[PDB]
DNA sequence: GGTTACGCT
């Protein structure tokens, strides 16, 4: 069953559908930073006075940051791009040591959780009420 | 495994 970004907790699987804010590649791992412009309380408030410039929004507590480590890393680094939206499918939560919420795809060959990201196209119905909220925030 | 909300690789 999909959360909002809202309903989501550490420590837990969630699937859930988001755009992508932000994508930064090393070579350690792959991040993405993506949103459903709904508010979780364990989101880092960015601010709108000291934000890179880059970040032109969501602004406050409405993105969360997510870590693809292995496969999912060298599957997505040159595929899911800024402006992406996302299906994520039983995916890990955390809390990083500041005590923020953050998403998590460890290696995982064997298969054990059935974990998976696509892209999902920007007409599918799935998407609508993300892109609802959004004019809210923009 | 990797740190912090920027970097723009």
């Amino acid at each position: 069953s999909f959360s909002l970004l809202s309903q989501i907790t550490p420590h837990q699987r969630c699937s859930f559908y988001a755009q992508v804010i932000k994508t930064w590649y090393s070579d350690k791992n792959f991040t993405l930073y993506v949103t459903d412009y709904t508010e979780n309380e364990l989101f880092f408030p960015m601010s709108p006075y000291t934000s890179s410039s880059r970040w032109r929004g969501p602004f406050g507590r409405f993105s969360i940051r997510c870590i693809l480590w292995d496969e999912h890393d060298f599957y997505c680094r040159n595929y899911i791009k800024e402006g992406d939206y996302v299906v994520m499918k039983n995916v890990r939560t955390k809390i990083d040591h500041l005590g923020y919420l953050e998403c998590i795809l460890h290696g995982d060959s064997a298969k054990r959780y059935n974990m998976s990201i696509e892209k999902v196209d920007s007409e599918e119905p799935e998407l609508n009420e993300i892109k609802s909220r959004k004019r809210l925030y923009v």
